[PDB]
């Protein structure tokens, strides 16, 4: 069943995504035809139940979706990850019956979800927010600025975190609500198909019915998806590494210098074998961490395994992309091949859903006792 | 004196290059104003003797010039390296007196030199050329296609290698000669201020006096500049690494999260100190290799030292840029800071002037026999 699912996403990514990747990366756009296909074929609703217009599939199927998309286009995979894992997944866990019936069919059919937590001064210290939802009759008036919102220029629904007068609180806010605007602000090095924007709120009206969970319950809402967010990026990094390794292996069989294929030199072959070995271990850890979901496994152990999976997969993605650029020589430094894009894309995996240091802080803290804040 | 030279290039790079780097990288252009300043301030003639209109400086000063330019813009540094080291430097050391007297003043004053050796099927196997110089009355007709020519869209003079009906042979060819055209062909990841093109020759006429050395002398002309080429790129990598470390150290002191500067954490400070240590060793090896030039040193020992300096410096540049991107977090992934450009630029250093595997093969061959 999961072999058939893998093959279906692989075929989709190779036929529908690959021919558009170079242009989506240069222009930082999501192709309109591809967007219609992502929704139609179920890549935007993998775990959303059938009763809300979703695929009704498993965490395993969602992880395989992100992996096989990422194998061809890590940038498209960011949008798929944010939408399914962070936005639809948060509503499946925390939204009321009414909120699920209102938003899940939209996310399953045609409305893209983006996740707006970070700010200029709230990065690793993610809840040092200055965006405020001020009380009003019937709900709130939202004012502030979010930074690094992936897929913002393509999004219809924002899951936004703001101080309720009261502590961090989660809201669902339409991207076209009064007082909402975007500032693309900067060029980013990779995952450009889902490039970030700043999101600006200028007294945007939000009804009480848009609040997800209680006032000051924003950190609990975010924390429930932390582990799953890290597995989704571990899957994106595993797929990226596979795509890099597939390009380098195939090239090494056909490029000839000095009268024979470059694969016949141990200086070319050995780095590929080393990457392949590390990638088999990264994938085994990812699928182990996924398998231990829905088993009543200790939550701390799940947090540990998700942080370790993302840390290891990120490392292997960097190594794979690096080795792949070098295996291809000058061609590997160009857009004629995908490996320079994979190299630019891989670096985003060390920054979002927990920087390397934030992951190691968490992991060490579980192993030696104390909290992450005790480690200097 | 070298301390004064270093500060003069540093000041130049921070004032005249830094404000243009972002634009030059996105558009893959050399700014016209900057181009005039490179010639006027002597960066395009560092070791060309004053008798040709040059600066009259030393190899040590040329190496420092490449390093300080690369600390701000590794892409502009490619163009400076290829012009001074591979084109003007090769003519100074191998061309006839008439060729030196004709071409060095033009390279000193306004004509950019580029170096056209590589082809689609001639990469690491650099001499498996298919471009041909066919004999004709009073010279040759060149036909073929070169690949990976840095700075080609800005160049006025090309040092071109071709099979003379004799083996590989070197020619000086004007970029506007009959039958010469460029094909940019692809988008490259970095060093984009000096982005490559293909150079196409369609029966380009060359006179005998444009040939540098004898027919079949092209390897000798190319290999003779391989050592100095590797030192130039070692300087480019060392400079890139410094620029990355400068941005990361400066940022670590001003970015606060969790109520203090990120430099107060060992997970941020240690990687910067590790990079700083490895860069101090890469720079010491570079300046050792440079110091042993112009002294009658065993040529094999100079080739070993140049290969090792480039290999080590390349590796430090990769670690420095990688650490700098992650030190800056999201900001490091964006063009608001120079470190993502450094990260894209650094990877070029592992490919040109000898790939990592070609350097290790050369070093092992010397050490093992
Ligand atoms: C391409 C991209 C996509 C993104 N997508 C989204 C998204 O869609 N929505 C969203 O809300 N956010 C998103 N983010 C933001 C992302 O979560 C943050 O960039 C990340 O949390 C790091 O914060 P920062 O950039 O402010 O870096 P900082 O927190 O400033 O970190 C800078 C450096 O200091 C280190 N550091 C910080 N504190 C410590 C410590 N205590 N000990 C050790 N080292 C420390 C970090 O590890 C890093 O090396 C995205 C970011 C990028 C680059
Ligand atoms: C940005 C850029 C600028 C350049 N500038 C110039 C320039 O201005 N002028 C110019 O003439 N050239 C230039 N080059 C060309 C450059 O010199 C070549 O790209 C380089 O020589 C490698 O050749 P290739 O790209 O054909 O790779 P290949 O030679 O195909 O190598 C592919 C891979 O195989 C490995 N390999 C090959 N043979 C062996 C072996 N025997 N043992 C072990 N491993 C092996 C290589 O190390 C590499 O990892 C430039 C290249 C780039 C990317």
């Amino acid at each position: 069943e999961n072999q058939r699912w893998r093959e279906r996403i692989r075929h989709f990514a190779e036929k529908e995504i690959a021919p558009l990747s170079t242009t989506m990366d240069r222009t930082a756009t999501l192709d309109a035809g591809l967007r219609e296909r992502l929704f139609a074929e179920g890549l935007m609703s993998v775990e959303i139940p059938r009763g809300y217009g979703g695929t009704g599939g498993t965490l395993c199927q969602l992880i395989l979706t992100i992996e096989e998309v990422a194998r061809v286009d890590p940038g498209v995979a960011v949008g798929v990850h944010v939408h399914n894992v962070l936005v639809a997944g948060t509503l499946l866990r925390h939204a009321s019956g009414d909120q699920r019936r209102q938003y899940l069919p939209q996310l399953a059919t045609g409305k893209i979800g983006a996740f707006a937590l970070s700010e200029e001064q709230a990065g690793s210290d993610a809840f040092a927010l200055t965006t405020v939802a001020r009380q009003d009759e019937g709900g709130y008036l939202l004012t502030g600025r979010k930074r690094w919102t992936s897929n913002a220029r393509n999004a219809d629904l924002l899951l936004v975190f703001a101080l309720a007068d009261g502590g961090p609180t989660a809201f669902v806010v339409p991207a076209d609500a009064p007082g909402v605007s975007l500032d693309d602000r900067v060029e980013q090095m990779g995952v450009r198909a889902a490039a970030t924007s700043d999101v600006i709120f200028d007294g945007t009206p939000v009804r009480t019915a848009q609040r997800v969970g209680p006032p000051g319950g924003g950190q609990t809402v975010a924390l429930s998806g932390l582990g799953l967010g890290r597995l989704g990026i571990a899957a994106q990094m595993t797929g990226l590494a596979q795509g890099a390794l597939d390009a380098a292996t195939g090239y090494s069989r056909v490029r000839e210098q000095f009268g024979g294929r470059i694969a016949d030199h141990q200086g070319v072959a050995f780095p590929l074998a080393d990457v392949a070995s590390r990638l088999a271990a990264a994938r085994a850890l990812l699928y182990r961490a996924v398998d231990l979901h829905g088993r009543g496994t200790d939550p701390v152990e799940l947090m540990r395994l998700a942080a370790m999976a993302k840390y290891v997969a990120s490392e292997v993605a960097e190594r794979a992309a690096s080795v792949a650029v070098e295996t291809l020589g000058g061609n590997g430094y160009t857009d004629a091949y995908p490996v320079e894009r994979f190299y630019r894309d891989a670096k985003a995996g060390k920054i979002y859903e927990g920087t390397s240091n934030v992951l190691l802080r968490t992991i060490a803290s579980i192993m030696i006792g104390g909290s992450p804040g005790d480690l200097e």
